[PDB]
């Protein structure tokens, strides 16, 4: 866009850098693995016609500073860094839309921190409570988790990652995609951009080493976890490569508020690139309603 | 069975537990992950009417010797146990029967050392060629060996693996089977003590640490592995939930003697389990009752 904007600020003792259109009410779209701010480019100017939207790239991720250590990866620390920003951008809450990790984090943030968010959409991210439970007796979801216990390793992954320009990435992508020609091949060049940063690949795979290892998978007991005090909205993509069915069953045992899920049968991972008007008129009408 | 009988022989500087049944011709049975030679309790006598039937345990599991290290559970070695196995039990080749694990070791012993093997059955074990070549472009196979990865991190999968009584472990055996009751309690009790054998745990994590590290899934150079010049059988159970189709069609580079292969659509990777008079019957015709 030629009314997008690149900021960066300072939060959680980290700088971050966002995108931002729009004037109003404060909507965050946050993404995941292996994104960055601009997996949002269809809606982020949809969603400016009414809303103050701003994109980050997330802790470890293209233009924002990337710690080193696993540690500096906890998701308590990923969520601390979302509080922070909606604190730096001078509101005292926000409309929070997270895919992936970033609705991983969106999760944690609205079930701590309530006071922050005025409405929370998750698109294809597990409940961390669900899968901290779940994922060991799912066998569908433990294969298509593969790639989690592949990425604790060090070194390793980063290499495998990267080699031949990312062909790797580029493929996880294409596999998960329900058509196969999603991404251009501008898109790919900018995201081979980001994905080049120095740092962000070990950044990336850090959260998957602090908040995915084996010990958190096959916990033999159940985590503490505050419910969902604002209304959300659950966006699903059927067809998810990476995520079964099995864990978004039943997410209003977590939900002390309102709950709606809207189940996208024939879209996969990427909800928001496969369908992106009906994505953007749900998110709208959602943060409208009251 | 009363007939059973325990032995223990020294063979490449390890000293392996077997159990032997029958008299005749010479057939190994070789186990694979998490089993040990209790998994061929059905086989044993049943195959003893007409075999001398062997059944080791591998190194590092049960009975059976557990050097320390990554580096003592690569194939070659696993294979020159077998090798010398064959050799302690004072003939020049056997038949060799493996699944999982021991179909690996099957196919390596056989292809390096076909005077050794008389004829080679393979129960759900990819073609070391296969797996090697194939794994990494095949996300059906990526996402069944999810455990392989897994088991590469040093500790923790020990840890995970042995708590409660093994409590994982026999939640992983029951998803992989497509019949009800085959670990009855009692066979769990039995199960449990092999598991819990000082090592054991960790040494059969090791034959993954060594053989498929991500190293090895992912590297980008072929394999040379010899052609295998004794006939084979491979016995398939198609709903097997640690191994896809796609690591075993198309054998033809790899096999020069007669090959057959027996799908069992209605069986997963413990076919000898589900299927065991079917499975027995292929054998023993495969054996005894050959072509030219
Ligand atoms: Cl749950
Ligand atoms: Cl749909
Ligand atoms: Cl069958």
């Amino acid at each position: 866009n030629e009314m997008l904007k690149h900021e960066y600020v300072k939060v959680n003792g980290i700088k971050m850098h966002y995108v931002t259109q729009g004037k109003g009410k404060l909507l965050l779209l946050l993404h995941g693995f292996p994104d960055f701010w601009y997996v949002w480019r269809f809606q982020i100017p949809a969603l400016a016609k009414h809303f103050r939207v701003v994109a980050p790239d997330l802790r470890g991720y293209n233009e924002t500073d990337k710690p080193e250590g696993v540690e500096n990866y906890r998701l308590d620390l990923l969520a601390k860094d979302i509080l922070g920003l909606i604190k730096a951008l001078g509101e005292e809450h926000a409309v929070v839309v997270g895919h992936d990790w970033g609705g991983i984090i969106s999760w944690t943030l609205t079930a701590f921190n309530p006071q922050a968010v005025e409405k929370l959409v998750i698109l294809n991210a597990p409940h961390p409570k669900a899968y901290m439970t779940r994922t060991k007796n799912s066998l569908r979801q433990l294969q298509k988790s593969w790639y989690v216990f592949f990425f604790q390793v060090a070194n390793i992954p980063e290499k495998i990652l990267s080699r031949n320009e990312f062909a790797f990435l580029k493929n996880m992508l294409i596999q998960s995609f329900v058509r196969r020609d999603l991404l251009t091949e501008e898109d790919l060049r900018i995201y081979v951009d980001a994905w080049s940063k120095s740092g962000a690949l070990t950044s990336a795979l850090n959260y998957y080493r602090a908040n995915l290892n084996p010990d958190i998978i096959f916990s033999e007991k159940t985590v503490v976890f505050p419910k969902i005090k604002v209304p959300t909205l659950v966006i699903w993509g059927e067809k998810d490569v990476a995520i079964s069915k099995d864990l978004i069953v039943n997410m209003e045992d977590f939900i002390e508020a309102p709950y709606s899920i809207k189940y996208f049968p024939e879209c996969g991972h990427w909800v928001q690139l496969e369908e992106p008007e009906l994505v953007r008129k749900h998110i709208e009408e959602f943060i409208l309603k009251s």
